[PDB]
């Protein structure tokens, strides 16, 4: 049975808008088959056109702002794109339609609105670009009767062992079509819809704007050829008009211009379910995907006191429809290091000039390839997975879509290696390479990151413990399915646990250094003299200089979340020789979290070195670091550490803005200098994590609830307002907020663990 909700699952996701890099295109789960995508740009000049033209999702002073309305990739959503630059309001509709053995049918609606500013006659050009990759797969588009390109719609007819049969549609539309009374009308048409059907070699199929463009250069050559010249020159929405040439190929473009307002429907049919997608199918599906939006939305998000009101539920519908709808489909090989030089065990002192010396080796190489589904940071800047986001990105997606959620720990599980490495930012094949600098591609094996992948599956176990619809949650309603999953995953649970004690092993046998256990210390490796990168706290302030015989208590702390994970989820398996071993080190790592990094004349968690006589040293930074055992749920209720905690996290001189926590203290010398990327602004996912302890703690009976859920009401609300402001002002979520001012800074579009503040309201941890 587990493997029938498996064969559902899979015809469930398969099809999606899974190109969250662009503004808007589709892709399937399978690495090489149909992809399309959108382009649009107002051309205005002979030269304008190459600059207006939009594809790749950026942020800048021409794009006002662009997100999704309501996303569900089970059903489809609704995407709104303000374009300055271009004078349009666009949305795009994008809506799935089950049936028959391929993952079904979808249709997409796009519709233009010019805005108030734009020239009322504006010619806007728009592409729809359709690729194919695959030996064995054909794609063709069907002529018109008519001499020089469509006055209806195009139908491209196609065929792959993935896919099977299938047609994809691009309806005529709806809006004025410019008509060209110059002499090359003779020869062109008067103004039209065009297809252009081409091939080029499968690996670069991807780059739709350079394979555009060289076509329209192939057609202004043509021009200049046959004497179309700057004596009597054709309008310039005539000159950058393809010549009609559709047949078979790999590559179709499909273009029109429209003067004004406009709208066209892409319709795509799977042979092997009924009869064909209409656009009246569409229209019906978009209008039902909104109603079960909004239905599961009330009952999974239900937004608690203060923020019940319809402009907290528009802001929530906004932030988790961005989150959830940024999910995409990448696959190719990535760049990794796999000498394992010897100087990358940072072993001696001045490790990192060592490091540097190995990596200027460039012994990388491509691998896989590899494929992952997964939420992502960034659309504009960012648009891969990275391991530490997507922990906090499940959050929220797993009380929508358990299930979803799983399948998206599964696709991070598969790319663990042998050894228990998974690489900590995926750049999957040439397309996600070509938004990277060479120098930033390169993963390197001995580089870890957060384990919060774990706490996802914290909640799926209490949850476990305590069509469309049935399946968001079966493998919950369905124990054994459940279990099931959790025995297939848990070896490679159990081997990321393994890598963690293997690779990132702090050294206490060898200074003078005293301690409950001799096992229990780690070390984050790939330091800097100024970063931290693999911590996920870029700059936070650490020891210097970096040293062999560092100690991090966030580190110790995540291994701490990995064990207390693997002692449940034994359990739930009877693995009882590993349920006590676990219980040997989460022991060991309670005692040792005090005798290695508690600082008693500080009141808080220190990460440690050793000194220039050799002896351990604490080096207290004030901020997340410090806070760590509590962020991760590791003190008693009752302890006097987690009181001090509470006190250095109350505290507005070092911790506690109005805007909500600092990630680093007012009062440290590393405050506000340097990049101040960790060394001071807010940040959402720890605060999320400070905002889940502080509820903890004030849900039960002990000496600290009443502080507890004074903080926690507080935090809640200074977090959730502070992102709820930005957004009101900007249309944004922010990757950090400004502790002086609470204005949104760093990057755009985050969403991205800012998102969290979906939960945050809806409350009830
Ligand atoms: C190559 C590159 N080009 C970039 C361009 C712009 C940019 N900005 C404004 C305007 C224009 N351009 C900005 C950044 C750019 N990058 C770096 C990419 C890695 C950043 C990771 C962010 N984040 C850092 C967190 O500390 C970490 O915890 C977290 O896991 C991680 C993923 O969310």
């Amino acid at each position: 049975l587990h493997s029938e909700i498996g064969r559902l699952n899979n015809q469930s996701l398969l099809w999606g808008p899974y190109r969250p890099n662009i503004y808007f295109g589709t892709r399937p789960r399978i690495g090489k088959s149909l992809m399309t995508g959108l382009m649009w740009g107002k051309i205005e000049s002979y030269t304008d056109f190459q600059h207006t033209v939009r594809y790749t999702c950026e942020q800048n002073e021409g794009m006002k702002g662009y997100g999704w309305d309501e996303y569900d990739p089970r059903r489809g959503g609704i995407q709104s794109i303000h374009d300055i630059q271009n004078g349009l309001d666009i949305t795009t509709s994008f809506v799935k339609i089950p049936g028959g053995a391929h993952g079904g049918s979808w249709a997409a609606r796009i519709k233009g609105t010019l805005n108030d500013d734009a020239p009322k006659d504006q010619k806007t050009i728009v592409v729809f670009y359709v690729s194919q990759e695959g030996e064995n797969s054909e794609l063709e588009a069907v002529p018109s009767e008519n001499e020089f390109g469509y006055e209806g719609d195009v139908i491209l007819k196609g065929r792959s062992e993935a896919l099977g049969n299938y047609k994809l549609v691009v309806t005529k539309g709806k809006g004025v079509i410019p008509q060209s009374d110059h002499d090359l009308s003779r020869l062109r048409g008067p103004g039209q819809t065009v297809v252009q059907s081409l091939t080029y070699p499968d690996e670069v199929l991807w780059q739709a704007k350079p394979i555009l463009f060289q076509q329209l250069k192939a057609g202004i050559d043509w021009l200049v050829e046959n004497k179309y010249d700057v004596a009597d020159p054709p309008p310039p929405w005539q000159v950058y008009l393809l010549a009609n040439k559709p047949g078979s190929g790999n590559v179709h473009i499909v273009q029109k211009v429209f003067e004004g307002d406009f709208e066209f429907d892409i319709l795509f049919s799977s042979e092997s379910a009924g009869k064909e997608v209409t656009s009246k199918d569409l229209e019906r599906e978009v209008k039902q995907a909104t109603e079960v939006f909004g239905e599961r939305f009330a009952r999974v998000f239900d937004l608690k006191a203060p923020f019940q009101g319809d402009n907290y539920k528009k802001f929530g519908k906004s932030m988790f429809s961005n989150l959830i709808g940024g999910i995409g489909y990448f696959y190719g090989h990535s760049l990794v290091d796999r000498s394992y030089a010897p100087e990358y065990d940072e072993e001696n002192e001045g490790f990192w000039e060592d490091a540097a010396e190995a990596r200027a080796r460039h012994q990388e190489a491509l691998e896989g390839p590899y494929e992952l589904f997964t939420s992502i940071p960034s659309r504009p800047f960012f648009p891969r997975g990275f391991l530490w986001d997507e922990g906090f990105h499940l959050l929220p997606i797993a009380d929508w879509d358990i299930d979803l959620a799983l399948e998206i720990i599964k696709s991070w599980y598969n790319l663990m290696d042998e050894d228990g490495w998974i690489a900590r930012e995926q750049i999957l094949g040439a397309e996600a390479r070509s938004k990277v600098p060479k120098e930033f591609q390169t993963q390197y094996p001995h580089y870890a990151n957060p384990p919060t992948l774990f706490l996802v599956l914290d909640n799926f176990v209490e949850r476990l413990r305590k069509l469309d619809e049935t399946l968001s949650t079966a493998s919950v309603d369905n124990p054994e399915v459940g279990l099931e999953y959790l025995r297939r995953l848990y070896p490679l649970l159990r081997r990321q646990f393994d890598w963690f004690r293997k690779t990132q092993a702090g050294d206490i046998k060898s200074y003078d250094r005293e301690a409950y256990s001799t096992k229990e210390a780690y070390r984050w490796r790939g330091r800097t003299v100024s970063h931290c990168l693999t911590s996920g706290l870029d700059d936070y302030p650490r020891p210097q200089p970096p040293h062999p015989g560092e100690l991090h208590v966030d580190l110790m702390s995540w291994v701490g979340v990995m064990v207390k994970s693997l002692i449940s989820i034994g359990s739930l398996l009877g693995a009882t020789e590993d349920v006590e071993f676990y219980t040997k080190v989460l022991d060991a790592i309670e005692h040792n979290l005090d005798d290695l990094h508690w600082s008693e004349k500080e009141g808080c968690y220190c990460d440690a070195t050793i000194d220039e006589f050799e002896e351990h040293k604490l080096v207290c930074h004030k901020g997340y670091i410090s806070l760590f055992p509590f962020l991760t749920g590791l003190l008693k209720p009752d302890s006097p550490k987690l009181g001090k905690l509470l006190a250095l996290i109350g505290d507005e001189s070092e911790l506690w803005s109005p805007y909500g926590l600092r990630s680093l203290s007012k009062k440290d010398e590393f405050y506000g200098t340097a990049e101040n990327y960790w060394r001071s602004p807010v940040w959402i996912n720890i605060n999320y994590l400070a905002i889940v302890q502080l509820y903890n703690i004030a849900t039960q009976d002990g000496p600290y609830k009443e502080t507890a859920r004074d903080l926690y009401t507080r935090l809640r609300k200074n977090i959730v307002e502070t992102v709820y402001r930005n957004w009101e002002e900007t249309g944004f979520a922010w990757e950090q907020y400004n502790p002086e001012t609470g204005k949104g800074q760093r990057t755009q579009h985050f969403t991205g663990w800012t998102s969290l503040v979906v939960k945050i309201m809806s409350g009830h941890h």
